[PDB]
């Protein structure tokens, strides 16, 4: 029975400024924090933990900025893939090949028998998502159905809860297409400053709406 | 630089409970409030004021509830259409045809030369929107382009700012397809309790935000 959580990581540049460290070191703190967060989500019973790694727009950051971020996200998977199920999706054509190749090999040997999945979405953008689905089925089916759309969306199931730390109240190209009933939670805390208590009080807020 | 604004109306049933009045009278207050809000948005220089009238799910309400709501939204347009440009879009097949006929007549009588547009989206639901676009172009084009998608989405441009009163921190069926970087503002105030000051401080919050569009500052 799916119960799933989506995180929109944010605040690494601001944290690097706050701490007086490089962007690389802030993204290293992000890797550590996302491993923590993945374990919190698993402990809390979520069946999939979705992490929005990147938008299409993000890949127009500088080459160094893209490498910093993509390496830091991939390092989460290097550390976790042997003890959870790893999957990924998105507008893969904008993801630099080096990261796609590495993430695919990690996916291929990840722990497929795990009841818990870490799922990365890369290159998020509703317009690119819809264009890809259209082009796959164009002329090949009589009509698009809700089932076929759900089976081809980047996020493969409805998202129950979405958390965005870092102070910005916006989706920034990360909205999950097939989640009309998702509950959203925003907080100012930068991702790298989030504690388990911060996560727990976010879940109190999210769970106490229903 | 030009900006637009979208409002997600919410809170009519709770307001009827709070005020001790019928749902119909709460929707009458909503009509009054939306006429106010439309004027505030125009005064603030927004090019278009978008109102998310309904989701597809809304049309599973009772027939009386649907008529009450659709009449109350249409009354907004009856009152203001003569001095602005009115347009509408959405999953129109789920809207009872009476309202489509009246709204089309009001659009025809509205001021197409106006520098301000009131735009209603009805039957919002991204799955239905996408399915409608697919079925329109299926087998008729070699590939879907961003340009064609933008020209056929319910909301005809990216939305800069959207406001959701009523306390729910969620987008329901109302997230605008072609707005990756819309700023969202939520507040607990029920729509029918919102004052001009409430609107003004929402705009302070929205306008102060640093919009980055997925990039870092240069
Ligand atoms: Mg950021
Ligand atoms: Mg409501």
């Amino acid at each position: 029975m799916m119960t799933n959580l989506m995180l929109l990581p944010d605040g690494m540049r601001r944290w690097s400024q706050k701490q007086g460290i490089s962007l690389d070191d802030s993204y290293a703190a992000m890797t550590d924090k996302l491993v923590e967060f993945t374990g919190w989500a698993r402990e809390e019973g979520f069946t999939t933990f979705y992490v929005t790694v990147s938008s299409v727009a993000n890949y127009s950051r500088s080459e160094e900025q893209v490498t910093t971020a993509m390496n830091a996200f991939t390092e989460v998977v290097r550390r976790c893939h042997d003890t959870l199920n790893f999957n990924y999706s998105g507008t893969l054509e904008v993801v630099p090949e080096r990261w796609l190749t590495e993430l695919e090999a990690l996916r291929a040997k990840s722990d497929s028998q795990s009841d818990f999945t870490l799922h990365f979405i890369m290159g998020m953008s509703l317009a690119h998502e819809v264009i890809g689905i259209f082009n796959k089925f164009n002329g090949k089916i009589p009509a698009l159905t809700e089932e076929l759309l759900a089976a081809n969306a980047y996020v493969p199931e409805p998202v129950d809860f979405l958390i965005r730390p870092g102070g910005h109240v916006r989706m920034s190209s990360f909205y999950p297409l097939m989640s009309p009933f998702a509950e959203m939670y925003f907080c100012p805390t930068l991702l790298n400053d989030m504690t388990r208590a911060d996560f727990d009080v976010a879940l109190e807020d999210l769970r106490e709406r229903d």
